[PDB]
């Protein structure tokens, strides 16, 4: 036992564990998740634009950082400075969550790996055992997007291997044992495609996890998770992929049940149709889901949710749909969403009667303001340009 405390470096609240070297990884999860209350990505460093680019990827990611907790370490502390439940294993005030070892490696490379199996993508950054622990993590783990950084000693030299007589002059500059450290070396040709050298970092980190990934569905299903619509459109969806028939339906559903805009704007553009998309069983599929509404309250006043009672409820409060996108913007405004109603009544034609028919909504789903004005107004601005045309 012993240890088993939290300590707050004032202020930067964290908690701490002295465990031993041997760890369960069972025992670190439930700590984490529940003891702790605390992803879909995990990443671990061993040790402007270093800072800038792990900011920006642990933050859109929301991704664990494992990282030293040893005040390397610095470098990213003061980072941190400029959230995120970075985990720190060895004191430094920014890291929170801390794990101790009493003497350690590897217990957390079972945690971690044991993490991992459970339902999450695994990058480690690096900034003589350096090489070591990157050729253990490349080969003994399928799954290690390695990515060397600008930073000089063992990072410069495995960069400078893997990139390229030659063997004698790096052998050389390491300085029997340069012998010896060389046979990882000639697994690292072998094993060159799969750790890709960060070249001068956020983008550079998703492209390195989306290429260690590695089928369109596959990776657009773990895109989605992230809300990289934008980056991950030059990636996901190139010219001469294979796009399985099937498996574009269910991502488009899966995107329709979150609130992803640009992800459904761009699987559009791609080719969805929606007029066979729109689909019964889908609809009622849609309705029923609670992820992600005051409408079971409504519900109550009008179990699996049929076209029946919304038919009934929208009538109180006033196999393929030839007009779909009167029922997507129903359901859109009906679930208090603000941006997918406005894209449907953007597509969808006869924009008069369905933004006439949201205003008049609108004001009743309270019983609000802003959303009814601005439906309002919309409608006033279409008559009084096709007033001036004609």
């Amino acid at each position: 036992t012993d240890a088993f405390g939290t300590i707050e470096f004032q202020s930067n609240k964290a908690m701490y564990v002295r465990v031993s070297f041997d760890t369960k990884p069972d025992l670190l999860l439930h700590l984490m998740t529940k003891e702790w209350q605390l992803p879909k990505l995990l990443i671990s460093v061993h040790g402007q634009v270093f800072g800038k680019g792990l900011i920006k990827a642990a933050m859109t990611t929301g991704a664990w950082i494992f990282t030293g907790g040893v005040n390397v370490i610095r470098h990213v502390g003061d980072a941190l400075k400029d959230k995120i439940c970075t985990i720190g294993i060895a004191l430094n005030s920014m890291h929170s969550h801390f794990i101790l070892a009493d003497n350690e490696v590897k217990l957390r490379r079972q945690l971690e790996k044991h993490i991992s199996l459970q339902k999450v993508p695994v990058v480690a950054l690096i900034v003589p055992n350096v090489i070591s622990i990157v050729l253990e993590y490349l080969r003994d783990t399928p799954p290690v997007p390695v990515v060397v950084c600008d930073g000089s000693g063992r990072a410069s030299d495995i960069l400078a291997f893997g990139h390229k007589s030659l063997r004698d002059q790096l052998l050389v500059t390491i300085q029997t044992q340069a012998q010896h450290l060389f046979i990882i070396l000639m697994e690292c040709m072998k094993k060159k495609e799969l750790i890709t050298v960060f070249r001068m970092i956020d983008l550079a980190i998703l492209t390195a996890l989306l290429k260690g990934a590695n089928s369109a569905p596959d990776q657009l299903s773990l895109a989605l998770a992230w809300n990289r619509v934008d980056i991950a459109r030059s990636q996901i969806f190139i010219y001469g992929q294979q796009w399985p028939v099937g498996s574009l339906e269910q991502a488009m559903l899966d995107a329709l049940v979150l609130d992803r805009v640009d992800f459904v704007k761009l699987l559009i553009e791609n080719g969805v149709s929606m007029h066979r998309f729109l689909t019964i069983s889908r609809l009622e599929e849609l309705y029923n889901t609670r992820h992600g509404n005051t409408l079971y309250h409504l519900v109550r006043d009008v179990y699996r949710i049929s076209l029946i009672d919304i038919g009934l409820v929208i009538e109180y409060l006033m196999n393929h749909f030839p007009f779909p996108f009167h029922e997507l913007m129903v359901w859109a405004v009906l679930m208090k969403r603000q941006k997918m109603a406005l894209f449907f009544w953007q597509h969808g034609e006869e924009a008069m009667a369905k933004a006439l028919v949201a205003c008049k909504l609108c004001k009743a789903m309270a019983h609000l303001n802003h959303n009814s004005r601005d439906f309002g107004q919309l409608a006033v601005e279409l008559l009084d340009q096709s007033y001036k045309q004609d």
